[PDB]
């Protein structure tokens, strides 16, 4: 079968659980689309009621920041009449505003502006849908696919630059504050039975090295690459190439969201993370199988410096096997970041700079996460992960 009609293998990660992930493989003839612009993509997807099995082939580049006539849209097109970046910056400067939450005219105008862009860039994927790239050059630019539904396959697409014209300032996000933006390449918001395979995720033409710092903090226009939230469950992400991006994959969006416990069952395998800063993945609560992934970067990089690979967040249950991390000078301990509530990590065969390490022991974590994955394909020897992943991960490696 071609990529449009292929289903997730019956053993291929958490996505294969129960009813499995078949996406739109069973689509009848009038439910197979080929789309080459935003108008065509939106028409094909339809609304949440569009639950028939459907296949969507993406041909070439789909820019999501466009109007109904496909004319490109920018900051000034989206901007609320009351919003002004200079006045936003002056309103909320820590020096005069302090550390209280931005409120009042400029923040309300920014929030309205942000909703104006969201209306164009964010698109919901309905149940029983396969979206695949035709050829080696299928691209989604500026777009945020949201999956709240069940049974969705996304393959062979390069997602670039999910860009927010209206980052919000948070003075109490960390000790010196942070700017936060809204758009991921893919947001799994309570979505279930999902396969993301052979995709590429990057910051396109506008990497973070092109944004200034305001209040000493990067004016961050991006958010996640593949995020999973609000009871998202039964997901396989395989052979994807994540590169040149800050916060990659946050699974579980809140320590308060205790309903995520027993959910966020996600398998990550054969993914490449090159020049990714953090959250690869960052996990709260979930039983996440992480195997045969390759991580490569530099702590001294001026564009996207490596901070950590795995985020051991509150009640996380990461099961890691034969992953390979190549970050010069990095200690075994610093491969991961442990957050409050995170006490356990299973990792075997972890290679750091060619040397076998124990990331869990190096961080005083428990070695048991209370589960062992039964749904997985063949496990590569760590010795072969770098070659296999570089050669195979990402869009355009199949077509
Ligand atoms: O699903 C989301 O995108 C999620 O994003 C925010 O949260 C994440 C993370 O869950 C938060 O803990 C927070 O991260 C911390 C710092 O802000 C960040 O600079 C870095 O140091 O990591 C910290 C951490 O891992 O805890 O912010 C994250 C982010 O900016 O994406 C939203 O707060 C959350 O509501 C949700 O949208
Ligand atoms: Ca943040
Ligand atoms: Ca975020
Ligand atoms: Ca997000």
């Amino acid at each position: 079968a071609d990529l449009g009609h292929q289903t997730l293998g019956s053993n291929d990660g958490w996505g294969a659980y129960s009813t499995g992930t078949t996406g739109g493989s069973k689509a009848s003839s009038s439910n197979v689309y080929t789309v080459s612009n935003r108008n065509q993509l939106v028409s094909a997807l339809g609304k949440e009621t569009n639950t028939t099995p459907k296949i969507i082939y993406i041909k070439g580049t789909i820019d999501m920041n466009v109007d109904d006539n496909l004319k490109p849209l920018g900051l000034n097109d989206y901007k609320d009449p009351e919003y002004d970046l200079d006045k936003y910056l002056k309103a909320y400067d820590p020096s005069t505003w302090g550390k209280k939450e931005p409120s009042g005219t400029q923040e309300e105008a920014r929030a309205r502006s942000q909703k104006n862009q969201k209306a164009r860039v964010m698109v919901d994927i309905p149940a029983n849908t396969t979206i695949v790239g035709s050829g080696t050059n299928a691209k989604v630019v500026g777009g945020n696919f949201q999956i709240k539904s069940d049974n969705v396959i996304i393959r062979n697409i390069e997602f670039q630059d999910a860009y927010d014209y209206f980052p919000q300032w948070d003075p109490t996000d960390g000790s010196s504050g942070n700017w936060n933006s809204q758009y991921d390449n893919i947001t799994i918001n309570g979505g279930t039975h999902i396969w993301i395979d052979h995709c590429t995720f990057n910051d396109g033409s506008r990497p973070d090295s092109t944004s200034p710092k305001y209040y000493g903090r990067k004016y961050q226009h991006h958010d996640g690459q593949t995020d999973a939230s609000n009871g998202a469950n039964y997901i396989t992400m395989s052979y994807n190439y994540y590169h040149d991006h800050d916060k990659s994959s946050i699974f579980g969006s809140s320590d308060s969201k205790t309903s995520d416990d027993g959910k966020l069952k996600i398998t990550l395998h054969h993914n490449r993370y090159k020049n990714i800063v953090q959250a690869a993945p960052r996990v709260r609560f979930g039983q996440v199988h992480v195997y045969n992934n390759y991580y490569e970067g530099s702590t001294s990089s001026s564009s996207y410096p490596f901070s950590y690979a795995w985020g051991i967040g509150k009640s996380s249950k990461i099961y890691a096997q034969n992953n390979v991390i190549d970050v010069p000078g990095l200690s075994a301990a610093k491969t991961i970041s442990v957050f409050s509530g995170g006490t356990a990590l299973y990792d075997s065969g972890t290679l750091l700079n060619g040397t076998q390490i124990n990331a869990s022991a190096a961080n005083g974590l428990s070695s048991s996460v209370g589960w062992t994955p039964s749904l997985h394909g063949s496990i590569d020897a760590s010795a072969n992960v770098k070659s296999n992943v570089i050669n195979q991960a990402g869009a355009g490696k199949l077509n």
